[PDB]
């Protein structure tokens, strides 16, 4: 079934979880909710994500997901384009649309495996400054040279090597993208998450409407995509439960180390709390795919009532790369 090995290895950490907890009564209480007033995951979103070409576009999707990580810090990263001011994700997505109107060339393998510090720190400019912008440059740099040497500069090339399936075109991903590979360990077992690379494929079939390069027939093997948003909402929800310490670590938002047992019970007790919410729901006639609900909390996430518990602060490493 689990050809990844995201729900298999997250599913060891849950059995042996201490700090992380699944309130399955919660998880049932909810799917009755979310099942009665059948809730659908949102549009892909036309407005702050760009579109063009067929190559270009795939290009943008691959560039986007690459550097989609840990938005959160003080004083709080924020940009302005089209009269609106924007923070977190759409942040990202509106400074690349606004990069790109502008007529960066962020598509172009060349560009990209060249780009410097300051093009970046310019790309990402308003109050404050976007979290790591040096390692964003260089997994931009990375993206581009890997783009240039192994696909002749068209992530279309890629996705073609991917057979229509999102579970190949993950794998393809985290072979030749280092800084796509998503793993952890857990009393000494390997974990695997592997978030970027599955946004990535759900962003692609968004971005395509399931068809050309967008088209997957294997959409239901992908997981919930390991983040910081989604927990909290599982959290706020009842189905996601905190020991003591955890509890009182994230209400202080003191940070947690990278890969430190309580950081990957967080994302695998995410994993599968998506997964036992998708089960309840099917039971209960609405079937959604694990995607479908992840991208229907993370909307959730967008509007939490003021004083929810805060999310979890992991500065991201990639120390390896
Ligand atoms: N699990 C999950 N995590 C997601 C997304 C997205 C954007 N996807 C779009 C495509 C389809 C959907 O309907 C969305 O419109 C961003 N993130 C993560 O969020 C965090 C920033 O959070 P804030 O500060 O609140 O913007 C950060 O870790 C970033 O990696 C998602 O879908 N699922
Ligand atoms: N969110």
């Amino acid at each position: 079934g689990d050809r990844l090995g995201v729900l298999t290895t997250t599913r060891r950490v849950v059995e042996q979880a201490q700090a992380v907890w699944i309130d399955h009564d919660a998880v049932a209480q909810i799917a009755e909710a979310f099942a009665a007033r059948q809730v659908t995951p949102p549009t892909w979103n036309r407005e702050l994500h760009w579109s063009d070409g067929r190559e270009a576009l795939a290009n943008y999707i691959l560039v986007l997901d690459a550097v989609n990580f840990c938005f959160w810090g003080e004083p709080r990263w924020r940009i302005e384009y089209a009269g609106a001011v924007y923070d977190g994700y759409w942040a990202l997505a509106a400074s690349l649309k606004r990069a790109l109107e502008q007529g960066v060339p962020l598509t172009d393998a060349s560009y990209l495996a060249e780009i410097t510090r300051d093009d970046v720190a310019t790309i990402f400019a308003g109050e404050g400054e976007i979290p790591l912008l040096d390692e964003r440059a260089r997994i931009l740099r990375e993206t581009g040279s890997v783009l240039a040497e192994r696909f002749a500069g068209r992530f279309s090339d890629a996705i073609a090597a991917a057979g229509r399936s999102a579970v190949a075109l993950v794998d393809i991903v985290t072979n030749a993208f280092p800084s796509f590979r998503d793993v952890a360990t857990y009393r000494g077992e390997q974990v695997r998450f592997y978030k970027r690379a599955q946004i990535l494929v759900s962003d692609l079939y968004g971005a395509f409407d399931g068809s050309d390069l967008g088209a997957f027939d294997d959409l239901g093997e992908l997981t919930a995509f390991a983040d910081y948003k989604v927990p909290q909402v599982l959290h706020h929800l009842g189905i996601l439960r905190y020991a003591p310490a955890l509890h009182d670590r994230l209400a202080r938002r003191e940070e947690i180390p990278a890969g430190s047992p309580e950081e990957v019970e967080i994302r695998a007790a995410t994993i599968w709390g998506v997964e036992e919410l998708r089960r309840a729901l099917a039971s209960r006639g609405h079937a959604l795919d694990a995607y479908q609900v992840d991208w229907l909390l993370w909307d959730e996430g967008q509007r939490l009532p003021a004083g929810t518990l805060p999310y979890h602060r992991t500065r991201t490493i990639f120390y390896l790369e």
